[PDB]
């Protein structure tokens, strides 16, 4: 089994986002709820995080990714974050940052085929 995270409060492209990877075998759980998702990966562990940066209640997704990253046990959880690219460049710059980063608007295509050659096709 290859287990997906979505972390995304725009339920709109989260929903597109999981019936693509479900159609192509992984499977898939989603949460709008950015202040939990770091002990809800810890719990449930999933393969892959894919991990908005623009979330709601004044989160922002490069800071659950650092908490991830920064985290021994956790920090080996691929995440592909999704937002504006005019930030990737510096998330880039840190120590502890995303492996990935794949631009909005999603071409669910593409997040696709990342995903794969992240953790392998099902």
């Amino acid at each position: 089994s290859k287990k997906i995270l979505i972390v995304e409060s725009d339920t709109a492209l989260s929903a597109t986002l999981r019936s693509a990877l479900e159609g192509r075998g992984f499977t898939v759980d989603e949460t709008t709820d950015g202040k939990g998702s770091v002990e809800q990966i810890r719990r449930d562990r999933p393969d892959l995080v894919v991990l908005a940066v623009d979330l709601s209640a004044g989160q922002n997704g490069y800071l659950i990714c650092g908490k991830l990253k920064k985290d021994d046990d956790l920090k080996n959880v691929p995440i592909v974050i999704i937002g504006n690219p005019d930030g990737f460049a510096q998330h880039r710059k840190l120590k502890a940052h995303a492996d990935e980063a794949v631009a909005k608007p999603v071409d669910a295509d593409q997040l696709v085929e990342r995903a794969g050659a992240l953790i392998g096709f099902p």
